[PDB]
């Protein structure tokens, strides 16, 4: 199902041009506050699928109050997902539909626009430094955080024995270790998201946030391993699929 | 979905009629052997269901070598449900299909006939002392063991505070405590089947086996919490449904 190389080459070019717009520092007052005072609304996006369907998916956007993490907005919608999944090109599959949900939120409940969006996928921890979380952030201009559930093995990062030893060393929720690429760059952080979970999240900057702020906020959104905004978008979009054929 | 009383009466009557044929002692030479020397084939049966379907189910019979617990025979087939689930009458929902699978095995691989069958459900630990594991045992005349994953609250048995304290007292795989009826009789055993599980199994005699033999064999079949013959029939019958729906 993989697109031809000329197509991937065009997509690489687009990623490299948009990357110039990524802001990888704090631009919002709440981000420099020790307790995120001023942060009121946190967004989460995800896309679920039907096992049989190569065409149909369900895209969900949720907004949660902060710090209580209660759902104040949900839009789950069937969409005609086209492009296949190709590692490093996730945005070309999911991000056009996620942009449409943000625009629907602006049109329907503009006062509930999230101040930051947690994205199910990497940001700058990416083959070309421009993952789905950056891509969504640049297209919507919202602050975004990339949260991935396994390690993207790029710029020398490997899920080898040493990497797994560092995971064992993470002992409680909040513990972290930096992901340092062969380039000298800190690409992201491995984060132990709560006390009763050993498999880390991999957190990276999407847009308009610093890495250390992205980690700390992500930690604060974790009732469970998956940060509550992504988890609710994940749960609600699968439930929606289940309600309509299943 | 509940059947009329006349159907239930006929079912109670059928259970009381077959109960007279239950043999609750060891009748097989391997059963008195300290290591079950001579036991070579252990059977397992289960039926899986479709969430939407009131009609379609998938019944599975597996036979495993002993002591290696490798599957040497599998028969999984889709069937037409004829009766709904009513507690205390499980056999009238599932056991006609299991009997047919046993007869198909006799026709196809008679040398792989199991020497004992582990059944997903109670034996004599039952509202009328004749549960699905006895019912299968009498209809096929094979030795059967009842293995249930929850406690059937009958004859004064309750999943109360005292009961849950005794479960805490089970510390390792093989630990057990007896399930005593109000009459003082031992209906079955609670068994901790695995070191790395806390939730016990409830083991009772089906047919042609004693309780202590049934408990010890059940333990020896447990690679995980669920004894490997029932576990394999469960996995394979669910896989069949999943692939066809
Ligand atoms: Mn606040
Ligand atoms: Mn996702
Ligand atoms: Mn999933
Ligand atoms: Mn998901
Ligand atoms: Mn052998
Ligand atoms: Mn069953
Ligand atoms: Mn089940
Ligand atoms: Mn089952």
């Amino acid at each position: 199902e993989r697109p031809p190389e000329e197509t991937l080459s065009l997509w690489k070019g687009e990623q490299a041009r948009l990357k110039a717009r990524v802001v990888d520092r704090d631009t919002e007052a709440w981000q420099r506050d020790p307790s995120f005072s001023g942060l009121q609304k946190v967004g989460g996006v995800d896309v679920s699928f039907v096992k049989g369907d190569s065409v149909r998916a369900c895209a969900s956007l949720v907004v949660l109050s902060y710090p209580e993490l209660k759902v104040v907005y949900e839009d789950s919608r069937m969409v005609g997902l086209k492009a296949p999944y190709v590692s490093g090109f996730l945005a070309f599959r999911e991000v056009p539909f996620l942009v449409e949900l943000v625009q629907r939120l602006q049109e329907k409940e503009p006062d509930l626009m999230p101040q930051v969006v947690l994205v199910d996928g990497n940001g700058v921890l990416h083959q070309r430094g421009f993952g789905v979380a950056c891509h969504l952030g640049v297209l919507t201009e919202l602050p975004c955080i990339g949260v991935a559930k396994k390690l993207l093995q790029v710029d020398g990062l490997e899920n080898n024995a040493l990497h797994k030893e560092k995971i064992v060393l993470l002992q409680a929720g909040g513990d972290t270790f930096p992901l340092i690429g062969s380039s000298g760059t800190v690409l992201g952080m491995a984060l132990r998201s709560h006390d009763h979970s050993t498999k880390p999240l991999y957190v990276s900057v999407g847009h308009r946030i610093s890495l250390e702020v992205a980690v700390r906020l992500t930690h604060h959104c974790c009732r469970f391993r998956i940060p509550e905004p992504i988890r609710q978008a994940d749960i609600r979009s699968r439930e929606y699929i289940r309600r309509t054929l299943g």
